[PDB]
């Protein structure tokens, strides 16, 4: 039974849990100055606990697909929402902030669940117009969460404590948890099957093989790494570097997210006169402009932030007109099966992601604003790099 009329519950609930995922990032990078508060921990805990949660996205990212297929679809989804929830939980008792870590780490590995099983399940479960209108809406959380979940959380600690904020990540995955109990359809093919690791290892050692895949991976990671290592320091270098207000740190993630959210609405007005390779040269130009604007601007004078800000925010207009075509292309630069291309370039963002937020950190704490930028331009570079090879 392909969709129908009462099986949107399922879709639903997993756009739900998605969504406590994304959040349980970023309603919690501002909440953590009250952490590293509580635990009398240094500011360079802060982005870790970002990086910690990238990090575990990435731990079974290349087993849940091959594996979900044998054992099913809906135990293994499962699986994932509950330790979501037990984790959530349990990071209410890490006593320091080196436990705290590990449960973000943990809790994390929460992630790939989503895109491995859940996502997969969707495709086989539905007709491409409904599964079409669905990943919309799933990209569209994926939109919102950033730019909603900064400015909730830092609203929260200024109310209630960090805790609060991993009850409701539970909470709301634990919603989540009953309604796919009751609406998610088994759609696993090759149940019972025997999974060989040799083999899978050997899968992935092939779409490595494929350089033009790589550079397009390698890319996707590079060109988001500046917006991602913002989410991650934003609260140290907004209101422990400038010493500015909440409500301050609040108001510059509006031009930025906003900027995403534009280019994203721009490249939906294009789509149908452009193509891909235009559309990531035409992001081109506001994603190497914004860089070099914050990076320029922060070398000149190390607390100019309105300058950063305006930078990132034409950076990221840049990225929501490009990032979706360069997704599109990598996937189909290999003929490999989707599910381990998919896992692939996933696994290779976040080694990035979770690297470069950690250098992002040294670069900042050493070397203030005009490091933090100059760093976010040199992945700038690596992606227009990419981008010349890949388009040629
Ligand atoms: C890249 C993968 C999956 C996409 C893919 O496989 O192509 C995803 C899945 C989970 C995603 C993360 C969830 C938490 C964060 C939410 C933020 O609002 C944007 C940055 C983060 C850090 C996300 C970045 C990236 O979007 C991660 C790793
Ligand atoms: C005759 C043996 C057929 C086995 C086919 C199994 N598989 C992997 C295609 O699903
Ligand atoms: C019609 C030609 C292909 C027939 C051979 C199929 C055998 C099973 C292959 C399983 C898929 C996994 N792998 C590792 C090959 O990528």
């Amino acid at each position: 039974a392909r969709l129908g009329r009462q099986a949107l519950l399922f879709p639903l609930c997993l756009v739900l849990y998605e969504f406590s995922t994304y959040i349980g990032n970023d309603m919690i990078q501002p909440g953590m100055l009250a952490v590293v508060e509580q635990y009398q921990a240094g500011i360079d805990w802060v982005p870790t606990s970002m990086t910690a949660y990238l990090a575990g996205g990435m731990f079974l990212q290349w087993l849940l697909g091959p594996l979900s297929d044998r054992i099913g679809r809906r135990p293994v989804m499962l699986a994932g929402v509950v330790w979501f929830i037990v984790t959530c939980l349990a990071i209410l008792l890490a006593q320091n902030i080196e436990q705290f870590t590990l449960l973000r780490f943990l809790q994390g590995i929460s992630l790939c669940f989503i895109g491995a099983v859940g996502y997969a399940a969707i495709r086989e479960s539905f007709e491409e117009a409904v599964c079409i209108k669905i990943t919309a809406l799933m990209a569209n959380v994926a939109l919102i969460a950033p730019l909603l979940g900064p400015l909730v959380g830092a609203a929260w600690i200024h109310v209630l404590p960090w805790e609060g904020m991993f009850v409701l990540f539970a909470a709301l995955a634990a919603i989540s948890f009953f309604g796919l109990q009751r609406a998610m359809p088994e759609t696993a093919t090759r149940i019972g099957e025997k999974l060989s690791l040799k083999e899978l290892g050997r899968d992935y050692k092939l779409v490595l093989k494929n350089g033009r895949f790589v550079a397009g991976a390698l890319a996707l990671g590079f060109v988001s790494l500046p917006l991602l290592a913002w989410i991650a320091q934003s609260p140290i270098i907004i209101i422990t570097g400038e010493q500015l207000s909440s409500y301050e740190y609040g108001l510059l993630q509006v031009p930025i997210f906003g900027a995403l959210i534009a280019g994203n609405l721009l490249l939906a007005r294009l789509t149908s006169r452009r193509t891909v390779r235009s559309l990531i040269i035409m992001g081109g130009w506001p994603i190497m402009i914004g860089l070099l604007v914050a990076a320029a601007a922060t070398v000149i004078s190390s607390h100019a932030y309105l300058w950063m800000t305006a930078g990132l925010s034409i950076y990221a207009f840049g990225i929501g007109l490009a990032n979706a075509g360069l997704v599109r292309l990598t996937l189909f630069a290999s003929d490999m099966s989707k599910g381990t291309v998919s896992a692939a370039m996933g696994m290779l963002q976040m080694l990035i992601f979770t690297v470069g937020i950690e250098i992002s950190k040294h670069a900042w704490l050493n070397g203030g604003n005009g490091l933090f930028n100059l760093f976010n331009l040199v992945n700038g570079i690596l992606w227009l790099s990419l981008m010349v090879i890949f388009l040629k």
